[PDB]
């Protein structure tokens, strides 16, 4: 597993998430590399998922492809017969580094960024389903009466939030203006609809997701950048065994959630997954991306 990359000053380091580790190849171009880290309750966990960053990786890259033709986005185009590798230094691709690198990467063209966390939810859950069992409303927009724990809304919703405190659409417009929030918001639950009708048909619920988007200014266009509907931006909800009235399993990180609650480890750092956990999880991972992409993992 690549836990933590350790590239020695070849490239600058942007930042690290809690998944992502961002270095800056040039005056216009990132470097995105998932590494196999996983958060359950906030906290990354003390070890990791081997491959989880590469199938992930993958994963993004196939929604890339599947929206190509509906939005532009950030990926710069590798030449054929060509790799990443050949787009950054030389010494990258010495074994010590590109072990690091290698299919868990992506090369990405700097844009101008778009400050929200364009969020869609298509079912109620999470913060929404909190806030709706109190007021009624989901960042703030009314919702009609008697919606149970996980139902699917009549039309799924443009929910933004702000890195993270959820905004109504009004306050978005305010962060970002008004004629770009409804494009956005209007892309988005597109993206979002499309994606999920087919990920249904293949046995999964995508019950929201998490799109950050950017604008090429210079041609007025919006484009997807970021991490697209993986199990880490998203919820994954088993289609089969869908309930509305409670809450569903998390399909990629049920059985470590259940772990750690049965230990009292919720939300505490530094905790060591154990070997079954681990194995598990990453089957689960495996299965996500082989259901989702029709691709097989190692064979
Ligand atoms: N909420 C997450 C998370 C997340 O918290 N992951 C946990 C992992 C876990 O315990 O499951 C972590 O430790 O960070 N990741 C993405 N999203 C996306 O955020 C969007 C809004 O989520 P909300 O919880 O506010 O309904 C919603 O569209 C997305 O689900
Ligand atoms: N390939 C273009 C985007 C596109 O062709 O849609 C770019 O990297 O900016
Ligand atoms: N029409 C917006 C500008 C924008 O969409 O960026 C505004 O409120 O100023």
């Amino acid at each position: 597993s690549i836990t933590k990359t350790e590239l020695d000053g070849i490239l600058p380091l942007v930042a690290r998430g809690k998944v992502r580790d961002i270095y800056e190849v040039d005056a216009g171009t990132l470097l995105f590399v998932a590494t196999d880290r996983i958060s359950a309750y906030d906290v990354i966990m003390e070890n990791s998922i081997p491959e989880k960053g590469i199938l992930l990786t993958k994963l993004s890259e196939f929604w890339f492809k599947f929206l190509s033709n509906d939005v532009r986005n950030h990926l710069v185009d590798i030449a054929p017969g060509k790799t990443i590798f050949d787009y950054l230094p030389a010494k990258l691709s010495e074994p010590k580094y590109k072990t690091q690198l290698e299919d868990r990467s992506l090369l990405v063209h700097k844009h101008k960024l778009i400050p929200l966390e364009v969020i869609v939810r298509g079912y109620i859950t999470g913060s929404a389903w909190k806030e709706y069992v109190k007021t009624g409303t989901v960042h703030g927009l009314k919702q009609p009466q008697g919606l149970k724990e996980s139902q699917e809304f009549p039309e799924p919703i443009f929910t933004p939030s702000t890195k993270d405190e959820n905004i109504s659409p009004a306050q978005a417009a305010e962060l970002v203006g008004e004629d770009l929030s409804r494009r956005v918001a209007e892309l988005a639950v597109k993206l979002y609809s499309k994606c999920k009708d087919y990920a249904k048909e293949k046995g999964i619920i995508i019950a929201d997701t998490k799109f950050e988007f950017g604008i090429d200014e210079k041609t007025n266009e919006i484009i997807l950048v970021d991490e697209v509907l993986t199990p880490d931006s998203s919820r994954f909800w088993n289609g089969a065994s869908y309930k509305v009235g409670e809450s569903q399993d998390s399909y990629d990180k049920q059985f470590l959630r259940d772990w750690l609650t049965a230990n009292k480890l919720n939300g505490v750092n530094g905790v060591k997954m154990p070997q079954d956990i681990v194995d598990r999880t990453r089957a689960k991972y495996i299965e996500a991306y082989e259901t989702l992409t029709g691709s097989k993992w190692s064979h």
